[PDB]
């Protein structure tokens, strides 16, 4: 799947504050919450995190629960490819703002933090997954306003899921919603994409029966 052919991209690190300083009040606090995340965080809860991403589609997994299974991937060859393009658009503004900011992650500021989750070396600010999630329920909620309030409550359940992973800060998250916000905007300014997530309003509307 190819990126939308955006004219001008949002640099993220333009819409970012720099994470918080290592000795930063900010700091004690953020690291703070992932070793109380980890102190607190249930074998349960473990097992489930380590559940597996495999993107491929990951709006449908992402909703699929919180809409019908009218949402089906199959029948929705509009919204899908949309979501799988925009999603690239993405990786291109998260990846240079991720290194810009090179920060530190949880475990490499001490192995007190037992990341669950793969630990990657690095870039933990800000957070591609919190960022991918409060982006799909951004686009969701402007093409469903009816369920707004659910993809946001779910957007979160996948943001939080980094901390007590170990994988990430509560500020990285902070990032994330911040980013994806700017990228949302950037993206539907442009009239070809703007176009095309009209026809994704009727395809998922109709297909789920909405009005309007």
């Amino acid at each position: 799947a190819a990126p939308y052919p955006l004219a001008h991209p949002p640099r993220l690190a333009d819409y970012l504050p720099p994470p918080p300083a290592a000795d930063s009040a900010a700091a004690v606090a953020d690291l703070g919450a992932v070793l109380e995340a980890q102190r607190l965080r249930t074998p349960e809860q473990v097992r489930r995190v380590r559940a597996h991403d495999h993107p491929e589609d990951n709006v449908f997994p992402f909703a699929g629960d919180l809409l019908g299974a009218s949402f089906d991937k199959e029948r929705l060859p509009l919204t899908r490819s949309f979501f799988n393009r925009a999603q690239e658009n993405l990786v291109e503004v998260l990846m240079p703002a991720k290194k810009h900011f090179a920060r530190p992650r949880p475990y490499e500021v001490t192995p007190k933090v037992k990341p669950v989750l793969p630990p990657p070396e690095g870039e933990s600010y800000p957070s591609g997954h919190t960022m991918r999630s409060y982006f799909k329920a951004s686009l969701l909620s402007m093409l469903v306003p009816e369920h707004h309030d659910a993809f946001f409550a779910r957007a979160e359940e996948h943001a939080q899921s980094r901390v007590l992973a170990g994988v990430h800060f509560p500020s990285d998250l902070e990032g994330g919603q911040t980013a994806a916000a700017a990228l949302v905007a950037s993206l539907l300014a442009d009239p070809a994409v703007a176009a095309d997530f009209a026809a994704v309003r009727e395809e998922l509307r109709g297909a789920l029966g909405l009005p309007k």
